[PDB]
């Protein structure tokens, strides 16, 4: 498509490329350019299509689509990854966690109630522009990072909405360290670092027939020794979202209305 120009790389691999490049017949603005290699393709550019409709302020803004697909969206100079890397000690203010955070889980309520699961939230999926919005960017399409990964999907038992959460839980906890909370080299080290620190649910909350089972695995410790700086009522609602059973998660919706963000 020679309506736009790719000027840098930001990433390549399963999902073919993306680049930087300038939309030359929009002022000569950046973009980022998603060129990925059916029904279930076509099915889920129509949703991306359709979610654009609303333009929600906290997803990025998808601004054309071309067919061997190229998904053209607006640019965002940094992720949430960038900006904890870059801001200074003591860290992140106490009420920039909670402004991100509630902009997070607007996006996700966004996502959830159109049926849409992200599955893949991250601080590099989660884009911050140069006003401090938060933009959820790399959804609707289907070192490696199973550090956000839920229980359940470690288990391989189901993939509903709740992963996001627990994902965001994780997130939540990152935004005080500095370094994420759990960070497994595999699969089932990814779920022995989870549950060394929530302590191993009971036998009726373990997913029945999966290949690893309770047996295989711990006492919870206080969420404060690995989150020093959180408060009582983040404390609450970090817990919500660090539930091992997907069922007993809180939702993105209730999360909203949490006395955390009063
Ligand atoms: C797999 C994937 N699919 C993507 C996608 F569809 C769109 C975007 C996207 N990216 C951006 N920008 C990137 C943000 C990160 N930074 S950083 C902090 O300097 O490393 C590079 C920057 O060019 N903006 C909007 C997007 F939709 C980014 C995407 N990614 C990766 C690179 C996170």
């Amino acid at each position: 498509d020679q309506q736009y120009e790719c000027v840098a790389e930001i990433g390549v691999g399963a999902y073919g490329t993306v680049f930087k490049a300038r939309d030359l017949k929009n002022g000569g603005r950046f973009v980022a350019l998603k060129r990925v290699r059916p029904l279930s393709t076509i099915r889920e550019v129509a949703v991306l299509r359709h979610l654009e409709t609303f333009e929600h302020p906290n997803v990025v803004r998808l601004f054309d689509v071309c067919t061997k697909l190229t998904l053209v969206f607006e640019h965002v100079d940094q992720d949430l990854r960038t900006y904890l890397d870059k801001v200074p000690e003591p860290g992140v203010p106490t009420e920039t966690i909670k402004d991100m955070m509630f902009q997070l889980l607007r996006g996700l309520d966004f996502l959830h109630s159109h049926r849409v699961v992200h599955r893949d939230l991250k601080p590099e999926n989660i884009l911050v522009t140069s006003s401090g919005q938060i933009k959820l960017a790399d959804f609707g399409l289907a070192v490696v990072t199973l550090w956000y990964r839920a229980p359940e999907v470690l288990l391989q038992s189901s993939y509903a909405t709740p992963v996001d959460l627990w994902s965001v839980g994780c997130i939540f906890a990152e935004m005080f360290r500095r370094k994420p909370l759990f960070r497994g080299s595999s699969d089932v080290d990814q779920l022995g670092k989870i549950l060394d620190v929530i302590g191993l649910p009971g036998e009726e909350d373990w997913p029945r027939d999966v290949a690893l089972p309770r047996q295989a695995f711990k006492s919870a410790q206080p969420i404060e020794k690995f989150v020093t700086d959180i408060d009582e009522l983040g404390k609450d609602l970090l817990l919500k979202c660090l539930t091992f059973n997907p069922a007993k998660r809180i939702s993105a919706y209730s999360a909203l209305s949490h006395p955390y963000f009063q």
